[PDB]
């Protein structure tokens, strides 16, 4: 009567279908011994510095074939709007750049991620996530990245660790004599993109199913750089599950999984509910991040067993920097996911704005322009994100001026990547607008802040706050931060706050900058038929 | 220079705070050896099948002394309500009937959920799911608890499992040669309430942080069985390790963390803000279910590291049914946390309301009380949850009428265990009422579901709805589901769609059942201050 149903059966589970490439003599790291009658691998643990260093170097300057396909569909399809064929122009551009293995393809270099399967039999001498730590160390100490991680000393005070690290280390106990990984250099902009929903019985229907599908999607908006990888995950053996499975599922993960359910409750890819999620995607018209078509790349669809008294659901997105790389250690040594290496393969007006004059001439030119107006900016940005916001706010509070530079330039969220050598810039493209909405209506109201560039929608405080002071947002393309530092990025400079590392207050020069008016003046926001 | 450190440092980490009994005779199953000069411990994976089954039937007719000591603290100190004495003297006397070890404390015997932690040298032949799935399995299968897994055939059709299959199986990979767990029998209602939210750095300052936690708490309401352990995580690498985390806060695994952090983003616990969680719950006035003090047993916060670009936040209970256990094999044998087996010793005015008469009688009578009234019932009860509900709607969206079985007893929204030999029922508890918050007003339009009886607050529509139709909310205390069971429930008989299992109509007759009138006819709800 018993009968052992795993929840998860892919067809493929050791991900043959993926193309690898062998380290070079790595096969001095293993050894293939007999014990106690069965097979078993001793690995010498650094073999897993070694795979994890050239694992999270390499893919920050390639990408897969599904992912520069995507891109690829929306310049050729006669149905993408103009905007959706100039962003995915850009992003493939950008990957070309990226692809000369100097500046990584994103500014935001992700936080490292490894799912790892040591087999029974697999020998390490149990010391992995200190190996892997140190490749991952390598990794981000030894190449053009970025430190992105911030710890925090108690509840509030917080300094950044300078290596990125702490890594995710999620290392499963599995049958066999291999080791089985998977890496992600997980963007923040897209994790933050990744929801939990309690629902019910009431869900589960055709209906409210699909009208659940196109409320959701909407409050993605397109803060995480679209085209999205859009995972939705239906059920779940608890909160925790449901959500990093709606992660693998987003890094293509489970592909191979079966497309019905059973008795047992297996999970399964639902192919009618991903067609399903890519109409409502593309008949959203929110597009690839300025209207249109291809506001997707691609949907995964899995549906999950549940108690009977829940119904967990799942949400989140692969942004522009799509970066996953499987990888094993077995007999012969260490296998490493195969990137595309010539992204150039699937490659097939603007009113310039002149920044180094008052910033009230500025905000007089930009009046002049409907949202959805393409510019292209020339001279000073302060740069400025989250933290920087919060200590300039708590200065206010305490009755300090809005420092003067909020009041001269447009203020670029945004943190860089390190500076190669002989560059003048490293990777520099916007961050997410929305985490800084709170603090707009305040600094315009102290005289500063009437001019902010970043990418992604923004709630309506904003708006309105950019009515009553005069200001703007504009928006930058998201993602392409590699062919922004080589082209448009002329001279960097740490104006205040050294000690937060890439959240300190810049100040960059910069020409040939593009940028859409996404909120103008007088209550206007280029978003508000797509995203409300 | 490269320094590794672990995200999570308890300085208890094999927990020799907890007290464990070995599984006599257990040694059988392990064996030392050594193999290239390494200690290794071969495990006979029927270990896994013993351990799992003794696991999920101790846990659920025995709890942990700190969770049996919130309610006594319930009842002894002077700061309690009468409710919150009230709630939590039922509670008690229901963990004594459940120590009887015939009916689990709890109807929701929950999803088996395993951590486990098998060890590099650890080898147990690999078929560790299987192995342990058997054991629950057994657990399930030959006790009186119930099978609460649904199965998706498709991604609307549903059906039960037969089993409580299948099981969430975390087994990770980790040094030295032993094989250490937490078992968790986790119900649905308390998982309901794992939530995750995504913040920024705007949150993170006493203030904001504050009223986020005033504003959260509130949202849990009753509807998970409180007294709550309430845990709190704030930050994390990712959204699933944020809601891991606060699962396992729940659990008090992360009881042993260190308490500050430091520059390499050590997770830690913060006793100044889990004192700041108590306090907002206590003085929040929900009480122990029905208004007062004991909203909490206890709090658990913990700081994680995040992105720059992120904060993740978790929050997360423990409910009523406050179920797991941790166990350990190694050289010596099996073995497992010893719970409470005598909580007796923790142990130191209403209406009575016929049944049998006609509902507009019933009706009549309720209607002479203000909310917050106890009342006794005495008599029938109809018995239907989630998927009767929609059954029944989607009767009477193809025309059907409403059947005369929902317009002659109240509605007791619930699914019983299995009934013990000789017993009138198995443990029979409410179900979490805002579940079928959307039916109410429909079904009293036509005549039905005038009284529904069940736990949890429910939404702004159904207090519509009762003023409109002369309707009435009644709250059972939630979770003592033995002691129901053994002294109110006298005769249980399914009376529609008997192929749901737990989830048929069921037509149970009632003795001495308490309830609170929760909502009146009036637009009064008992919860419309505390819960506003
Ligand atoms: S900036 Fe955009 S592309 Fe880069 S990590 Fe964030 S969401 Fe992804
Ligand atoms: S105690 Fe309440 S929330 Fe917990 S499992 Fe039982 S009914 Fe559900």
């Amino acid at each position: 009567d018993f009968h052992f149903s795993a929840i998860f059966q892919p067809t493929d589970p050791h991900h043959h279908q993926t193309e690898f490439a062998k380290v070079e003599g790595s096969e001095k790291y293993v050894e293939e011994v007999e014990v106690f009658g069965r097979q078993a691998l001793k690995v010498n643990p650094e073999a897993l510095t070694i795979l994890a260093h050239r694992a999270f170097s390499d893919v920050h300057h390639f990408f897969r074939k599904d992912h520069l396909e995507g891109w690829r569909r929306a310049i050729e399809d006669p149905e993408a709007s103009d905007n959706d064929r100039y962003v995915a122009t850009t992003l493939l551009k950008n990957a070309c750049i990226a692809a000369g293995r100097v500046l990584p393809s994103c500014q935001d270099t992700g936080t490292a991620i490894v799912l790892g399967k040591r087999g029974e039999l697999c020998w390490t001498g149990g010391e992995d996530e200190k190996y892997l730590s140190k490749g991952i160390w390598n990794a981000y100490r030894y190449h053009n990245l970025r430190y992105s991680q911030t710890a925090a000393l108690d509840m509030f005070k917080e300094c950044n660790t300078g290596d990125n690290l702490p890594a995710q280390l999620d290392l499963l106990a599995v049958p066999g004599s291999d080791y089985e990984f998977l890496f992600i250099a997980k963007g923040g902009g897209s994790a933050n993109k990744a929801y939990l929903y309690q629902e019910t019985k009431a869900l589960l229907n055709p209906k409210s199913l699909r009208a659940f599908i196109e409320e959701k999607l909407k409050t993605l908006g397109t803060a995480a750089c679209p085209p999205y990888h859009i995972a939705l995950v239906i059920g779940g053996t608890s909160a925790e599950m449901t959500m990093k499975t709606v992660k693998l599922a987003s890094c293509r993960y489970y592909d191979s999984l079966p497309t019905t359910g059973d008795k047992y409750g297996r999970a399964f890819r639902d192919p009618e509910w991903e067609k399903i999620v890519m109409e409502v995607a593309q008949k959203s018209g929110i597009g690839a991040q300025f209207g249109g078509k291809y506001f997707a790349h691609q949907a995964r669809v899995i549906r999950l067993p549940r108690h009977g008294a829940s119904c967990p659901v799942g949400l989140a997105v692969s942004c522009s920097a799509d970066r996953q790389i499987l990888a094993h250690i077995n007999k012969s040594g260490i296998y490493i996911e195969q990137l595309e290496q010539n992204p150039a393969q699937y490659l097939p007006t603007s009113v310039k704005v002149d920044l180094k004059r008052p910033i009230d001439k500025v905000r007089q030119q930009l009046s002049q322009y409907p949202v959805g107006t393409r510019v292209m900016l020339n001279g000073t940005l302060i740069v400025a994100r989250d933290i920087a916001h919060a200590k300039i706010k708590e200065m206010m509070d305490n009755g300090e001026p809005l420092p003067e530079y909020m009041k001269t330039s447009p203020i670029y969220y945004a943190g860089p990547a390190k500076t190669p050598e002989g560059y003048a810039s490293g990777s520099f493209g916007p961050a997410t607008a929305g985490r800084m909405d709170s603090y707009v209506d305040l600094f315009q109201s102290h005289g500063g802040s009437y001019i902010t560039l970043a990418k992604g929608n923004r709630s309506k405080q904003v708006t309105d706050a950019c009515k009553k002071h005069g200001g703007f947002y504009l928006g930058s393309i998201g993602g392409p931060a590699a062919i922004l530092a080589k082209d448009s990025i002329k001279q960097v400079t740490c104006l205040a706050f050294p000690e937060l590392g890439m959240e300190a207050v810049w100040k960059i020069e910069v020409e040939d900058f593009p940028a859409f008016i996404v909120v103008d003046d007088k209550g206007n926001d280029m978003y508000s038929k797509t995203l409300a």
